[PDB]
């Protein structure tokens, strides 16, 4: 079964303006997304030094980027720790709210888009180049996931009944019309050497066959 829940009206707010205004340096969605990736194998690393059994469902620790020019997808993987349900519908949405009204105020102070990440809510910067965003994820304590959102003030969450992951997290960025540059291979390779050059993990992309 899938269930439709609203966004936190804050939460609704930053994806109307992330969507609505004019900003060229869309870039930096990918940098964000390696980062949330990277704290998330951070978070799984570090929890399986007191209990290594936490590794049972997979020892490597990684980052792949899969672009997909004919289904106009940039596929994000990672072997992190993966999101709960709980995490999905109510934990990070209620750790987001605080940010998200204070990188709103910052933005009407002066501050630019690209500063996102310093307010912890830099996941919702998909939104400059996906129409659509999907989040598969797997927890070691819950359940496989499927969370997604065409923005609208809306969000859905169901059971995943896809491929097994093991643990971790698969975000499928449906992409903009316009925004396909970000399925090149050469403009994949320059965002991650300008912005994720020092990610603690390997970060391999996937070449198209
Ligand atoms: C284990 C938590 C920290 N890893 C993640 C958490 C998010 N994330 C975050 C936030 C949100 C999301 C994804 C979302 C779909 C639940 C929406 C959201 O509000 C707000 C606060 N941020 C610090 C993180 C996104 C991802 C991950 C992940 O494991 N891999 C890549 C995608």
């Amino acid at each position: 079964e899938v269930e439709t829940f609203a966004f936190q009206a804050e939460i609704a707010q930053l994806m109307s303006l992330i969507i609505n205004t004019f900003y060229s340096n869309k870039e930096i969605f990918l940098r964000e997304l390696i980062s949330n990736s990277s704290d998330a194998l951070d978070k799984i690393r570090y929890e399986s030094l007191t209990d290594p059994s936490k590794l049972d469902s997979g020892k490597e620790l990684h980052i792949n980027l899969i672009p997909n020019k004919q289904d106009r997808t940039l596929t994000i993987v990672d072997t992190g720790i993966g999101m709960t349900k709980a995490d999905l519908i109510n934990n990070l949405g209620t750790i987001a709210k605080s940010g998200t009204k204070a990188f709103m105020e910052a933005l009407q102070a002066g501050a630019d888009i690209s500063m996102i990440g310093q307010f912890g809510v830099g996941f919702y910067s998909a939104y400059l180049v996906a129409e659509k965003v999907t989040v598969i994820t797997k927890h070691n304590d819950d359940e496989q996931y499927a969370w997604e959102s065409s923005a609208g003030g809306s969000f859905t969450v169901r059971t995943d009944t896809g491929e097994p992951m093991g643990r971790g997290t698969k975000v499928i960025l449906h992409l903009k019309e316009d925004q396909t540059e970000y399925l090149e291979e050469r403009r994949i390779k320059e965002i991650v050497k300008k912005h994720s050059q020092f990610i603690g993990y390997p970060i391999t992309l996937f070449v198209e066959k």
